[PDB]
């Protein structure tokens, strides 16, 4: 049984998200499905379950007033949805099954979590990053563009646009400046374009040494100088 | 050339403050503007503020006005980074950068690109979980390592439900131990649980280095109270 949830959500400060989890195996009834999140760097934390049998759900108390609990069993699929966001909710939210087979039927929501979901972010700031697609694959030899996009506010002539290039457990290092500059040392397989409301970083002749995350960047631009981060793009080679 | 380097790693608990450093070994600090961007684990990148040495005058980003302050000591070539009231919400590596600077005059203005940057420094500000489990344990190849875990008489010490997990860096929990001493299928028996009075505990025998990873300790909440409580976590580093 393979447990499969929706994708990534970007949410502000007071509204709600609806995240899913669908199951592959059959038999729904005979599961119990429980919420558990990870704050970035944090342990797990339950947040509540729903037994499809009972039609029954029991939530944390302090999620009590702003989550609710759902499931349909044509589909297979089990809901969450808390309401009045805020930046203490960004988390990695997972779904977890629970066998009442082997478990029985009484002691439900007991800890006893197999499988689990392959977790699904949640980012709630009032600052908006740059959208970025969150990954990207490629081949070597092949090309990849990486695009950058405005989410509250556009992307204009007046903004300023970097890019950096980020290995695991290492500091950003610069790609580009200005859209389209390369700094010393960075070959020309690295390129930048810039046109309207859209920036695009494009990697051709892809080698595994770029395997990394990758980060647009926009300074200036509006009445209020700043700089703003994009959410980031995981790049990987399939050697 | 000119390197940034910054101070140690701290952990911290909710509501102190964190001071951060960061050194230049070379250049004219001067001549540059020194800017502070964190990244929590697993997340993106975010711009905190920054600061011009030679005008003493520090810009923040909005969320962070009135609980951070940046500053410099121009004899060291030295910029600091304080964050006050904190939260577990501020748990993140916290990167120092410098950006060109240049001026006409009475004039200045940014290159508005980042380079070069400090290695980063980790903060971690956590709390208190329902069930207590060492922050971290280290062991060598071939020894055993017990990860306690402890809570009170309406949870380990009332019910036999407690269990183990393993997360490893961007995957799911992976349920180790059910019942206090059950192994799942799939699990080598180099693990094992155990349970007395209100503390559970986990050994690892023959430790391998595929056991660095995080665990986590989960009970039954009591009937009173519907649900399961987690432990903190324990790192578990091997040390090849």
């Amino acid at each position: 049984v393979q447990l499969v949830q929706s994708g990534a959500e970007v949410k502000k400060p007071g509204s709600s998200v609806k995240v899913s989890c669908k199951a592959s195996g059959g038999t729904f009834n005979r599961y119990t499905v429980n919420w558990v999140r990870q704050a970035p760097g944090q342990g797990l934390e339950w947040m509540g379950g729903i037994i499809p049998i009972f039609g029954t759900a029991n939530y944390a108390q302090r999620f009590q007033g702003r989550l609710t609990i759902t499931a349909d069993e044509s589909t297979s699929t089990a809901y969450m949805e808390l309401s009045s966001l805020r930046s203490d909710d960004t988390a990695v939210y997972f779904c977890a099954r629970e066998n009442l087979d082997n478990s029985g039927t009484y002691y439900y929501f007991s800890g006893w979590f197999d499988p689990w979901g392959q977790g699904t972010l949640v980012t709630v700031s009032s600052q908006s990053a740059l959208t970025q697609p969150r990954s990207v694959s490629g081949s070597p030899g092949q090309s990849v563009t990486i695009s950058c996009t405005g989410t509250s506010s556009d992307i204009g002539g007046y903004n300023f646009v970097s890019w950096y290039q980020q290995h695991p457990g290492k500091a950003p290092k610069l790609m580009i400046y200005d859209a389209t500059k390369r700094p010393s040392g960075v070959p020309d397989r690295f390129s930048g374009s810039k046109s309207g409301n859209t920036a695009s970083l494009t990697i051709s002749g892809l080698q595994a040494e770029d395997e990394a995350d990758y980060y647009c960047c926009s300074y200036a631009g509006d009445y209020t100088p700043g700089v703003v981060f994009g959410g980031g793009t995981k790049l990987t080679v399939l050697g």
